[PDB]
């Protein structure tokens, strides 16, 4: 009857209301203070009011809003101490080792299910591994992603947050099939009117995400990464095509190619693979009929390469705009396409981030790199992603010797969760 | 020493001033205010400052800037009288058999040579055919498209003419290699700092036109038919994707098996095919370096059909925008794309007429259809363009019983000219 959340942001609040209302659960949240000016606000606001909430935009989202409160609000990792029988983990998937190895013996110990919210490929494998020497029978369950987006409107207020969408679907894969967990989360996910597709396994559940297959060519190109690292002399975007954004027909070859790199690991695993194109235009974001030939989305597998690449270019080129929003008097539909780069910023102490996009997808892509070791798969889009993210935090480091930068600039990151990776993967 | 201009638009008023500067013929013009109040107004413009001029934007073109006067402005066609030893015809392709059998026999009997200023395939055979019953070795000129862009920027001085661009390369072939008339216009592009590549025959240089090949499947299917003759909710345009416009995987393949018809007949008649890729890129419009592949383009003949279609998708996505224009602060480039649809409309005696775009296609292509037949080539792209066009004409007359209608509208047009063809092809 314990649950410790870890994650004070958005997602975390989104979920923890879920929690509050849905479950028996008693509550406690973990931030980081130590670490961070947004998770110290995060603390503080909280105390001043003793609320969290939620609000909703669409009222499609009724049971997901709400005000509450929880058992206990640590500020930091180390300051947990006792039982909890259910950990979420609601940060970064590069963040669950770093975070779980400053739990204490004890707290570790009594863990019985770790539920993974936004895991990469991988991510069971790291946590069942690590936890395995604590608990012997951890349930460790994976998401495809979190349910929808959530965020905070006003900074200053950052316990009160917005879910502006949820997703159409979700797929979840649990260590042990069918459990009590399982079967509890099937029947939350029916009450939110949330469709919930459960899957053989965690990993099963990790591959259908679509940003895994996406963001790495997107991002870890040297057009994307000279406008994250070094800027631009007028903005450019990321979904747009050439020399407004990345797209590019190199672009959408290294996507394939990485696809496929991808689908040979999953053949290894027994994992069915992921029809991409499908995947895209029925699960992430509708195209008009007249754009793309209903067979040709639903043979994507097995069609030649050349046309697989043809069809993703045109994707992506479909939705340049809204092509379902309402055009103005012009004829001028919403501009879907121009979603900024966020660039490397200085936080509060003037210390240099590399923005999630692409930190994460770094660690995304580095695990999948040594998981193709261990199998002996080749990987070599994969690999040409890290030299480039590896090359351009090199020139970020000589170009600025007088500025402070973070870790993320370091080589080489998540040694630890490779070792996990490694022992995981010599047992089975 | 006499020369006449069969046109009294922009493009003949551009090709006199040529004439009356760089040449020793005597210059009488033709128009024909009969049928047209805008040939009438040109007349009545220049009956008042007995003058014509072109002015130009760019100053690279001053060869072809200038006030002048010809010796004759005839009303119409009819009234030509007495001999004339080169024909100018800088009309529309469709009429050009209608026109020159307007003349009569005692001018038809001194005619030596005729140049075609914007043939379409097949008009050099319909010319040659027509002016054999006159002349036994009359020399037919074509090039593959007027030399530039000149328009009329005030309507009510008709006879201003503003030249705005002329192309990086035109085409000449004559049915009399390397006469006296080809070495003169040879000459006279030399000076005029154009570039013309002498071509085999009449026939080869009328197949280095890309509107033969692009405009018939941008304009002759379902949205563009619509846009055209119904209308729509919201302006679309002729460049954009659907559902801004008709661009679609679908209309690129209708373009490709076109283009492959069309170099079929090509075949036939032994005259090159036409490297449609390279001949956009490199001569009509260019694209980044980072958009095609230099390889892709130079080989894009023995290509796969499916790359030949994404590379033809992919150069219409890159001039979305003009990517070589000045981008904005926030990064927003020239919209190229924005090319309005003409629809039918009443000239100012009611009479509904059908833009040239697609009138002029339909001519185009009902030719290429008579060619394909008379050589036992199949064409069944260009069928279905034929046959959509036909219904729009017919759903138009039904849908408009009370207007009174040009004679576009009806069926079967062009006969004078496909016997003309079918008698040509029968000798050879
Ligand atoms: N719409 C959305 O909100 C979506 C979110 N996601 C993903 O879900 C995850 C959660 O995102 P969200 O709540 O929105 O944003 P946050 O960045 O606020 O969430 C991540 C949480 O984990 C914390 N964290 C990071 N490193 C550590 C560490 N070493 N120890 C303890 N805690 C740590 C963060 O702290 P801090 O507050 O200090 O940054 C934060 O509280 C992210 O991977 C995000 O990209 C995915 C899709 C949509
Ligand atoms: N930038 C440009 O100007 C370009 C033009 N072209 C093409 O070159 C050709 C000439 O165009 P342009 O001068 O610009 O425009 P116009 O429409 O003014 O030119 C066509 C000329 O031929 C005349 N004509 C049509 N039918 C007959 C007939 N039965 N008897 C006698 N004359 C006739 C027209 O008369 P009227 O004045 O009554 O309409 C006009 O004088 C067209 O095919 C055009 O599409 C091609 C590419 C670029
Ligand atoms: N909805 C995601 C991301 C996105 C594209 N354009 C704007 N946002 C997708 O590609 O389907
Ligand atoms: N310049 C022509 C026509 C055009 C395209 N976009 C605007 N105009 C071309 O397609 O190359």
């Amino acid at each position: 009857s314990k649950l410790l959340m870890i994650g004070t942001g958005p997602v975390a609040i989104q979920l923890a209301n879920i929690c509050y209302l849905k479950s028996d659960y008693e509550i406690d949240m973990v931030g980081r203070a130590s670490t961070s000016e947004k998770s110290k606000r995060l603390y503080q606001a909280y105390k001043k009011e003793k609320q969290f909430e939620v609000k909703i935009q669409n009222e499609a989202h009724q049971h997901l809003e709400g005000k509450f409160e929880i058992n206990r609000l640590y500020k930091d990792v180390k300051n947990v101490k006792g039982e909890y029988e259910t950990v979420v983990m609601a940060c970064t998937a590069d963040a669950y080792y770093d975070t779980l190895q400053q739990l204490s013996l004890e707290t570790l110990q009594s863990v019985k299910h770790v539920i993974l919210i936004s895991p990469t490929f991988g991510s069971q494998m790291i946590v069942e591994q690590f936890m395995s020497k604590f608990s012997q029978d951890i349930e460790v369950i994976s998401f495809s992603t979190y349910l929808g987006d959530t965020r905070i409107v006003d900074k200053e207020a950052p316990n009160h947050v917005l879910t502006t969408g949820v997703k159409k679907k979700l797929y979840m894969g649990s260590t042990h099939s069918n459990s009590t967990m399982c079967q509890r989360i099937s029947a939350l996910a029916e009450q939110l009117k949330i469709q919930l597709e459960v899957v053989e396994s965690p990993l099963h559940a990790e591959t259908r995400n679509s940003s895994l297959y996406v963001h790495p060519p997107l991002f870890m190109n040297d057009f994307s990464l000279k406008a994250i690292f070094e800027g631009t002399d007028v903005p450019v975007y990321v979904y747009k095509l050439f020399p407004e954004g990345p797209i590019t027909m190199t672009l959408i070859r290294e996507m394939r190619l990485m696809w496929k790199e991808m689908m040979a690991i999953l053949q290894a695993f027994r994992v069915p693979s992921v029809n991409l194109l499908q995947f895209m235009v029925k699960e992430n974001y509708p195209v008009r009929p007249e754009t793309l030939d209903e067979g040709d989305i639903e043979h994507f597998e097995i069609l030649p390469d050349i046309l697989q690449e043809y069809l993703l270019y045109v994707r992506y080129t479909a939705i340049l705009i809204d092509p379902f929003s309402q055009p103005d008097e012009n004829g001028h539909y919403f501009d879907f396409s121009a979603v900024p780069f966020k660039q490397v910023y200085k936080n509060e102490q003037d210390v240099v981030q590399i923005p999630r996009m692409p930190s994460e997808d770094y660690y995304r892509t580095a695990m999948i790199q040594h998981i193709g070791k261990m199998l002996g798969i080749k990987t070599p889009m994969i690999d040409q992603f890290l030299t480039r993210y590896e090359a351009s935090c090199q020139a970020y480091k000589d170009m600025h010797q007088d500025q402070q930068l973070s870790s993320q600039f370091n080589t080489n990151l998540f040694e630890g969760d490779k070792a996990l990776v490694t022992k995981f993967l010599e047992i089975n």
